[PDB]
């Protein structure tokens, strides 16, 4: 969580956006903030981010609906998300997860996102953060 967070504001563009999103980040982490559907709602009607960043913190959220399927979701990157799957469901740390998920392209990432947002407990969730991270900076670096 803590690691996450400076990753995931890093594809936030400037504004006070970024501020409301870690604010929101934190209390939801804190467990202060329980509104989940509030919640969804508010990150679902926001400017200025891109789907595939909505999807992203949707999928965060839902971590600590249609608009965060749609936007983690080609059939070249719908394969390799499958194959980042088949590892990250034998990856049981943070950083194990974050590595191997390094090695794969944006698309392969936020497909991988996608078919774990459709199942939730697949992987634990040091990995899907693992992922979360990985997806995050490369985003970043480019």
């Amino acid at each position: 969580l803590t690691e996450v967070e400076t990753y995931v504001l890093s594809i936030i563009p400037s504004g006070p956006l970024k501020a409301e999103i870690a604010q929101r980040l934190e209390s939801v982490f804190a467990g202060k903030n329980t509104d989940l559907e509030a919640l969804m709602e508010w990150l679902k009607t926001r400017p200025i981010l891109s789907p595939l960043t909505k999807g992203i913190l949707g999928f965060v959220f839902t971590l600590t609906r249609r608009f965060v399927q749609n936007a983690l979701n080609d059939p070249n990157n719908m394969d390799r998300a499958v194959k980042l799957y088949k590892k990250l469901k034998r990856e049981i740390t943070f950083h194990g997860a974050k590595e191997v998920s390094l090695s794969y392209s944006t698309g392969a990432l936020a497909s991988c996102m996608g078919l774990i947002y459709n199942r939730m407990g697949t992987v634990t969730t040091e990995a899907a953060f693992g992922l979360v991270c990985a997806t995050c900076e490369q985003i970043a670096d480019s």
